[PDB]
């Protein structure tokens, strides 16, 4: 077999001419070259089968991907893994070879107005597709947005998504968690285990912020600061949000802190489109409740210039709603990939 970085990356014939192109979650990254398709293409090594934890967020990916397809979600070519159980030990997939992320982009290159606009109106497409299958896809970040030479925007990553489910969301103080610490929504370290949609619109706003000055904007250091920092620009809540939240060591925490003022949006972005910070500021509501929707974000006047309905499209089969051990997930991994085989 192939060698990459010392290790084993198994994935020819058919995929040749490798390179390594960065770490994944549970192996690395590489470029080859498809024989049959004659592209170059992106290959992802996954070694989950040792923990039950690595092989439910495997077969989760694989379940969603295999169903969506989406222009503005990154999908599966192939999957490549022995052909049993016994001696299936790595599981690679094959996805489109894009060329860079939202991440790296930002490190180094300023975004017009005009790109701006064009990526959100992306994101929030692709979202609107996995919100109406019932899902949620809850680590919406610019390393999850990868980027091709045109500037078409795919998501990618679908291991820590879960299917909606809003009625068992509640939860306690300082409880949870979800998604990466800057891109988390206020009610995750209040209240919230991350099962409602709003999770998400949280996570684009951030990302909106971020395109408009290339510095994230709740940069917390620490699980328990990340409030610190979302307070910090949206003010003290108001009474009727705190209302809102029952939960009384929640509300306590945030009835003893002094008061503190909102920060203007474009005083913060002096350069920004207004259009698109009264957008942010929709997204970035501190009620869930109150938030914005992705459907009413898509109709927002900041994103007329592409906003269409009929061509946003939407699941064709949403999910409807399981943790067992490794040994039938392996089992489950074996039997999803299955149709790869020739
Ligand atoms: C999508 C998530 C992602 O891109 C980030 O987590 C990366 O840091 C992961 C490693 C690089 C992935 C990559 C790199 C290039 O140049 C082109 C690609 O198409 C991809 C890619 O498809 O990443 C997928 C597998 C994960």
């Amino acid at each position: 077999p192939e060698m990459v970085r010392g290790q084993v990356f198994d994935v020819g014939p058919r995929y040749t001419n490798l390179s390594y192109i960065g770490e994944g979650a549970y192996g690395m990254v590489c470029s080859a070259y498809d024989n049959l398709n004659k592209v170059r293409v992106a290959i992802k090594k996954i070694s989950p089968f040792e923990h039950q934890t690595y092989c439910q967020r495997t077969l989760r990916e694989i379940k969603i991907l295999l169903r969506f397809r989406h222009e503005n979600i990154i999908g599966i070519n192939d999957i490549i893994r022995a052909p049993t159980i016994e001696q299936m030990k790595d599981v690679y997939i094959v996805q489109d070879l894009m060329e860079t992320d939202l991440y790296k982009l930002l490190k180094t290159q300023h975004l017009s107005n005009d790109h701006i606009c064009y990526f959100l109106y992306q994101i929030l497409r692709g979202l609107k597709y996995i919100h109406s299958a019932n899902v949620l896809h809850r680590d919406l970040k610019p390393s999850n947005l990868l980027l091709n030479t045109t500037c078409d925007l795919k998501i990618c990553d679908f291991g820590l998504a879960r299917v909606a489910d809003p009625d068992h969301d509640h939860t306690g103080f300082l409880t949870e968690y979800v998604a990466t610490r800057w891109y988390r929504a206020p009610e995750i370290m209040l209240n919230s285990k991350g099962y409602t949609k709003s999770i998400d619109i949280w996570s684009v706003g951030c990302i909106l912020a971020e395109m408009l000055s290339n510095r994230p904007i709740f940069p917390g250091k620490h699980y328990l600061d990340q409030l610190n920092h979302i307070l910090g620009i949206l003010g003290s809540p108001s009474q009727e949000d705190l209302n809102c939240i029952i939960n009384l060591k929640a509300r306590n925490y945030l009835l003893s802190l002094p008061h503190k003022n909102k920060v203007p949006w474009n005083r913060l972005f002096p350069n920004a489109d207004s259009k698109a910070l009264d957008l942010l500021d929709k997204m970035l509501t501190f009620n869930p409740h109150k938030r914005i929707e992705v459907e009413q974000a898509l109709a927002h006047p900041y994103l007329e210039q592409y906003y269409d309905p009929s061509d946003e499209p939407i699941a064709e089969a949403p999910f409807k709603f399981d943790d067992l051990p490794k040994e039938k997930l392996k089992e489950l991994i074996f039997e999803e990939t299955a149709r790869f085989q020739p």
